[PDB]
């Protein structure tokens, strides 16, 4: 995935006609969007074909997936039949889920990313522990595409280190949780930017001004 | 909780008219459903107020919530608004994520259920030896509602130990993943039942079937 400004968009804005204002504002700086469930809980699947008609953009399904095998598959066959081109699915439920989602991921031609430790704090609890072998399932499953904390840059280098240079991975965390852009991107190739951007007066301003940083 | 017949559908049949074909085979001996993501990712939230206009059930959004705070409390306003009952919840991301859930349903009059230890195999690698941590967790939160898997009746035994007898437990993996209907309610207050039911020729005859077996 060629991510433009190594900048990912986190649209978690609920309403449909603000989520595509803000979206549309940006559309200079970013051209791939991470759409979680606030957004389509909200407004629908459907919200999927809507950005993709309007921006042209890549979508990610911030999905975090974590049921069993059966139940996984399915999640990934409607998320792909709706347009996204790829699923943020999460290690901890084990290898067999993870599987799941890249046998749908590989039949439709999408990617699958796997999330390893998350950046916020109750992350330390069960996550932390486990992270460093989830990141080495992953690799032994053949994932190319993975996210972690930009919160624990100590742990970002190790996932990296992990997964290799030749692997892809994406960070969340930077700025309303504390990350930093130029520090996350030593060893993720693109930052995830949701609050900094979309609760911004100038969602655009604050995109070109992380960019310019 | 009162669960009819302490049998709970699994709807995760993927469109609205092979579910509520479904769903109304079965009414006379259900009147809880959990409602998933790959019902509500096929259909839309809508589908809700749907189940609830026509059968007047309890749902259970089966979301294995497990996001940041921040993003988790987004999906419980979500989730309540499209007129969810309950919402299951991951514990294994942590005690502020399970915290932000329980601080919506509280506003909003509903409840979570904490998923402790799932019941695929896949379950043994991370889940299961945090699971009792995880569950301690919930009692030191004051979460009341509890899901843990059918599959390994010693760890839900181990999990109905840890909550105490006045918490609400209930258990997926009966008939398809190979848990027993009898031996799982010896340890949960409602079993959870998909695919033996949505997948039967007869699904009325399925969940008499289930219901006579206790
Ligand atoms: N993907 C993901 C996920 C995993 C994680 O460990 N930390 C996160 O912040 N996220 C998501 O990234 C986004 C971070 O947004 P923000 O920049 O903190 O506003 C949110 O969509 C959050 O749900
Ligand atoms: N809730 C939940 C969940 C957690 C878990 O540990 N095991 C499960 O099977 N489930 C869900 O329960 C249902 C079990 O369905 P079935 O009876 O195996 O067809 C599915 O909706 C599955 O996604």
């Amino acid at each position: 995935m060629d991510v433009m400004n190594r900048l990912i968009l986190a649209m978690d804005l609920m309403n449909r006609d603000d989520a595509l204002r803000v979206t549309g504002e940006v559309r200079e700086y970013i051209d791939t969007v991470k759409i979680g469930y606030p957004l389509v809980l909200s407004e629908g699947m459907d919200i999927i074909a809507e950005f993709r008609k309007r921006f042209g953009c890549r979508i990610i399904a911030a999905f975090a997936v974590a049921d069993i095998p059966e139940t996984n598959e399915k999640i990934c066959r409607a998320t792909f039949k709706a347009g996204a081109d790829a699923i943020i699915v999460h290690g901890f439920p084990g290898a067999d889920s993870v599987r799941a989602c890249l046998n749908v991921a590989e039949e439709m031609g999408r990617e699958v990313f796997l999330l390893t430790e998350m950046s916020h704090p109750g992350a330390e609890m069960f996550i932390q522990g486990a992270a460093d072998e989830i990141a080495r399932m992953g690799v032994d499953l053949g994932v190319k595409n993975y996210v972690g904390p930009s919160t624990r840059p100590e742990r970002l280098s190790r996932l990296r280190e992990i997964i290799g240079q030749d692997s892809f991975l994406i960070s969340p965390g930077v700025g309303a949780q504390g990350g930093d852009p130029g520090e996350t991107l030593r060893f993720a190739d693109a930052i995830i930017v949701g609050r900094s951007i979309y609760l911004a007066d100038n969602p655009a301003a604050a995109a070109a001004g992380i960019i310019e940083s």
